[PDB]
């Protein structure tokens, strides 16, 4: 029931100094163990689904069910949202929306500017009409750093009216960032900063990041990494275990532990 | 095409000579494997649901609610039942018909016959006034073997109204001796659909034996965890790097669903929806 779009919890974390998580969601126990956690540390939460994510998990609507599903047999009090991560396209951007998420990211990143705005504008139009918040990016998240210009960010937010923007300014996606340009990006645009690749990325880096705008930080690898270790260990202590509950429990604890730790260095707890 | 009890899919596999796999749920990716071998097969189904696996799962609401968005987002045509297994009380059947399962077990055995006959019935009410089958349980399936009384059973059956019986005559949970001449008694003295637990260590020939019997309705939990956990083991093994959950239980969800495709294939229920 508390299932909102972006807009105002990163509004409040801008003005109030803490970043928001977003945790990339891959099956059941990982969106169990981020509602956990979310609910735990009294923190707003995004619950982050890569196209690969949505297809994986079987599609959009069955994502939105599940998070519903949780919502209600957690009785959920704090902000959530559904977020499409690195949206690839204005369709897909529609189809997420149409299936019930609050959030879209479109990333048009790898195409030329303009073509850039003209996509993400449309995106921004049609989610705006239903409480959808949109996150768009410009320069490049390595996986190959391509850097944002402060003044195609500043045009592009005047342009399209975004909720958020994210420069990418040295961030990597798996397992050196421009606070010259990602501050004055920040007073430039005056929209809160999403923060991509956000496992690695020390403290020191996050706090500075949280001080110069950055109110949104994704963080996905870390849980993985989290999760599949857990589940290395616990398959190799009781080699003749076989239900999945008995390996896949530790690693959602896993996932909750890693995720309360994001949410406590980026000063979300207790701002539910 | 929304959910169904299992009330005609079961009447029909009693009639045509197959069985109908109940394969329990355990999370998302068994969902999907039993959902997606169903819609392959072109058979009948009835995802099963233990109150263990239901709060593993976050609580029967998340277990309805990932089920319909599963059969939206596959478009599955073949029939499909959302059962509770093993329902310990009236409460907990009623829980799991308002969160939107399609059918329920109530075992009241560990009860004077007349206060089970209470409950069953009470359930029966319940679940008959919103389109919900009910299974009802009698004798003790290992895991404590109890064989069920035919007599027992057929007075339940009469007094009752239940849709199916579950008469445990040796059957045990996990990975073989089963009283198929008290099962041939209650099957042609209660007129319903039997139900047969335990199916994971069950041989071919003592499965088709008791379909030849009127078994229509076996329950598959352990064979699909086997076969997810080894598939699971040799890939963490062989990618010692891995880390995407997505490479190892995906992998695994393959594995649960060729397994469910063989059971279906056994069942005969293949070919049937």
């Amino acid at each position: 029931m508390p299932l909102v779009s972006m807009t105002e919890m990163l509004n409040k974390a801008k003005a109030e100094g803490y970043a928001v998580g977003q945790f990339n969601l891959n099956n059941l126990e990982f969106t169990q163990a981020i509602l956990l956690a979310a609910e735990e540390e009294k923190s707003p939460v995004i619950l982050g689904v890569s196209e690969g994510a949505g297809r994986y998990m079987g599609g959009f609507k069955t994502v939105v069910n599940m998070v519903k599903g949780l919502m209600e047999d957690y009785k959920i009090t704090v902000p959530v949202a559904i977020h499409l991560d690195h949206g690839s396209s204005f369709e897909k951007c529609k189809e997420v929306i149409d299936a019930g998420f609050t959030s879209v990211m479109i990333d048009a990143s790898h195409h030329p500017f303009e073509e850039n705005v003209e996509v993400t504008k449309k995106v921004v139009e049609y989610a705006h009409a239903r409480g959808v918040s949109v996150e768009a990016e410009l320069g490049t998240v390595g996986g190959g750093v391509i850097y944002a210009d402060p003044k195609e960010c500043e045009e592009l937010v005047k342009r399209t009216g975004i909720d958020c923007l994210a420069p990418a300014l040295g961030s990597v996606h798996g397992p050196n960032l421009g606070f010259k340009e990602m501050e004055e990006i920040g007073r430039i645009t005056g929209v809160p900063l999403v923060l991509h690749g956000g496992t690695g990325i020390p403290t020191k880096d996050i706090q500075r990041a949280i001080s110069l705008g950055t109110a949104k930080i994704n963080v996905n690898t870390e849980n993985q990494i989290a999760s599949a270790k857990k589940v290395r260990e616990v398959l190799a202590e009781n080699p003749n275990m076989y239900d999945p509950r008995k390996y896949l429990g530790p690693a959602r604890d896993a996932i909750k532990e890693t995720v309360i730790g994001k949410m406590r260095e980026f000063g979300s707890s207790g701002k539910a």
